[PDB]
RNA sequence: GGACAUAUGGCUGUUCGCCAUU
RNA sequence: GGACAUAUGGCUGUUCGCCAUU
């Protein structure tokens, strides 16, 4: 029985949904912010990473959704496409209590035409990045006239110098009589002081100070820039993390580190803005489901990404801003878990390490370099099958699991994460059984119908 | 220089284009119909199958294309989606003489929004099936206001009872002052009499009578309906055709025969209207490049499809109309080749065999069934599907360059390369297919990384 | 018969389905 | 720096590019 019932607002169908979903206890940010949000107040919330802010504003805006009114009623803004799809994915699971709730994602990298076609049936909720959404607004394919709530996730990033104009351009399409929710784990005083420009009489709910991190152990290594890649390979050999995210400050360094890790057999993929959007999506799928051991990324992955039970974060180079460092290490130690965050520091980056030390009021644990120089390989335990169809073909996870376990004859313990995307379904299978599964499912049948299956790298 | 120079009309760049393409001699329909078309006249043409009608109307409409004018100036209508894409494929090859010529296909099975997106830059030429084109016309995403030429390939099918309404609906968007070209190998007089409704004082160029077939040998077998599938398996085991098209009259029989052929190990794919369009496209790709030995199809493949050096056509059931029989067997013996067409005849279908006998002025060569065991038919190739296509600026040379250079493949192990709008299909011999797929998966084409799937 | 065509979404992790109207 | 964004096409089967204006 869920503790969310103590709010005395949510309908019984939502309480049953939360019980089936496993939301049995409210996190602090949920307990502190949901009553005000459900009452229609504007809020600015500050809570640490991985503490459930998504459901905090998601349960809030869902309470004011009328499924019979086929117009857009809630809008969520995110700084990155992968985060936007993730937030929309969790909103959909929270919206199960309300049948026929259409939640649409509007991001770049997708062709404009398919979004225009989907927008003829106006979605109740839009989760979007500012760029593609503004395009749709200017061409009259999206209307905000029926907007009840506007949410800005990672709101200090959405209000910075880079996003302010695009955010301002979007808000002129929004009604003034709206609930505006701003959520983030970090709030620079400059950004927080001006944050009222997009709100009406907001309540400040600052339950975690900026130095109140999740349980993250931090280690720091002195190294020249030239020694970073050899050090990283040796540290990954020492810790042997089940999953690891390595952060770089440039797209060039990001791809270079990924290629260096794959050259020594340490299963790595890259995630940055010069990749094709399909590769960005498939890389995140394969890293999350265990088809890759290490993810090398720029700050496109610094915020909000919720990779389950991430063991290790490595700062190949310290971020330009200390707030970004907080978001990076926040990729681990989520939802009550602990984590380890290693940071490399060249002499030019010493001052950024000092700024992080002051802001977080932590003592840097400088480590002595490893005793062994041996570089071991890291093989990924899973491989990803990509089946054509997705939600358009009404292929649900039970169909994939049923087909894989039946005539194709696989053990249910050999199948990991199943992710249903709009046009594809991704399945994780143990590496040893992946090739047989691919060939047998290619000439088999799923849901009575024939399928097209790909085996990803 | 190519004999096309004797037309004294084509620009020099097109004469060079024809020589590089291998069009060194004009076919009869090209030699007989192109002067009138290049002079701007409406024509109704009757020429046998596989004798070059596409270039006949393709060179015609391209002569009146203004590349600086970014409006639709030529429209080609086809009865099937695969034929429309095929006709556009050869039009692009013929349009190399004119840089920056946009030829777009408008067919069903493709998402509407992506087509709307492409239509912001209006294409010079549209090749389309009537259904999806009319949708675009009614929604104002396509304009025929600047149309110079209108082509109806397989014009006798486009003017029949099933298409008449939609064709009229399309023509309502076209100018009356237009060149209208009608091509087909078959012309029922009833359809030919009403064909003038869409033309302006047309020239009739009927160089092949309906019985003037390409060199196609025909054999006929008496058989029960129950004995058809075992006979087919035995005939394919005897003949071992490198490629074969088996025609059925229903979508159910089409899939049933395909599955029975695969049960005895005779590499077969199916092509019919109940398939997803992606399956239809990939089936035609894999059959055309040798990744399957037998193609089982309904009459969706009866007309216009140009499969190179197709060895055998089998009529599992005789078509309802004799003209469709002409188009079916016309899938073989193309562009000067010979071919074999076997037909099965159940007692209920004897009447259809006689009608074919009269129309084609042939005496039926009835065969006695094979003395015979059922053998396997292995596909010699496998198809790699690379993501990108023309959207990613991938030209066939890039794929071949990556396969032969870094990945280290023999150039003689790579067959047909087909650049589609979003994908590139490559045929490689099955013995090397898995190695090619895996190494191209972790390799790079054109400097950039690729994501490669193996269809099989 | 065969073509042409066939909107947009919601729904249990052992499939072959069940719903909504835009 | 990193996000957001990044139109539509043409180019001769041994790639890593070259062009057009919408
Ligand atoms: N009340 C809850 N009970 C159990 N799990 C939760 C609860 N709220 C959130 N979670 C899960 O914990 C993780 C926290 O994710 P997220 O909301 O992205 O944190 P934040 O946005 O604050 O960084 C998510 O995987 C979410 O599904
Ligand atoms: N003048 C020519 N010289 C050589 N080959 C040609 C010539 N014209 C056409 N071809 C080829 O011959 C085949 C005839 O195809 P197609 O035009 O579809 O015939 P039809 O439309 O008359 O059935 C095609 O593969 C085409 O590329
Ligand atoms: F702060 Be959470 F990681 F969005
Ligand atoms: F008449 Be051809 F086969 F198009
Ligand atoms: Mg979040
Ligand atoms: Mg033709």
């Amino acid at each position: 029985m869920t503790a969310f019932s103590t709010l005395n607002v949510l309908p019984p169908a939502q309480l049953t949904n939360l019980n089936e979903l496993g939301y049995l206890t409210m996190t602090p940010v949920q307990a502190a912010a949901l009553p005000a949000i459900l009452a229609g107040k504007d809020v600015r919330v500050q809570a640490k990473t991985g503490s459930g802010k998504t459901a905090a504003f998601g349960l809030g805006l869902l309470q004011q959704i009328d499924a019979s009114l086929f117009q857009t009623q809630a809008l969520v803004l995110c700084p990155t496409r992968e985060l936007a799809d993730q937030v929309a994915g969790e909103l959909r699971r929270l919206a199960r209590f309300l049948p026929n709730t259409k939640i649409l994602t509007l991001c770049g990298g997708q062709p404009f035409g398919m979004q225009r076609d989907s927008l003829q049936h106006a979605p109740h909720i839009i989760v979007a990045t500012p760029g593609r959404l503004l395009d749709h607004l200017q061409k009259g394919t999206v209307s905000l006239d029926a907007l009840n709530t506007l949410v800005m996730d990672e709101a200090d990033r959405m209000l910075d110098m880079g996003f302010s104009d695009a955010i301002d351009d979007v808000i002129r399409f929004a009604p003034a009589s709206r609930q505006t929710l701003l959520f983030s784990a970090t709030w620079p005083e400059a950004i927080a002081a001006i944050s009222g420009r997009v709100q009406r009489d907001p309540l400040a709910i600052e339950i975690d100070s900026t130095d109140a991190l999740p349980p993250i152990e931090q280690q720091f290594y002195e190294t020249s820039s030239k020694g970073k890649i050899p050090l990283l390979q040796r540290l990954l050999s020492l810790h042997q993390p089940s999953s690891c995210v390595v952060f770089c400050n440039t797209k060039k360094d990001c791809q270079a580190v990924c290629d260096a890790l794959n050259e020594v057999g340490q299963s790595a993929l890259s995630l940055h803005g010069d990749l094709e959007q399909r590769d960005r999506d498939q890389t995140l799928v394969r890293f999350a489901n265990g088809s890759a051991r290490v993810l090398v990324a720029t700050d496109v992955a610094a915020r909000g990404l919720d990779i389950k039970s991430l063991e290790l974060v490595v700062n190949f180079e310290l971020a330009w801003d200390p707030e970004v460092h907080v978001h990076r290490i926040g990729r681990t130690a989520r939802a009550g878990n602990s984590g380890l965050a290693i940071s490399f520091c060249a002499p030019e980056e010493a001052q950024r390490a000092n700024i992080i030390s002051d802001m977080l009021q932590i003592k840097l644990n400088w480590q002595t370099p490893p005793a062994n120089s041996s570089i071991a390989t890291l093989e990924a335990e899973m491989a990803t099958l990509c089946i054509d169809g997705g939600k358009k073909a009404k292929m649900r996870p039970g169909d994939v699991l049923g087909a894989l376990t039946g005539d194709i004859g696989l053990d249910g313990a050999d199948i990991g994460k199943i992710a249903v995307h709009p046009a594809h379904v991704y399945v994780a299978v143990r590496q040893a059984v992946a090739h047989k599964a691919w060939k047998q499912l290619q000439g088999g049948k799923i849901k009575g119908k024939t399928c097209r299956v790909r085996l990803l790298k």
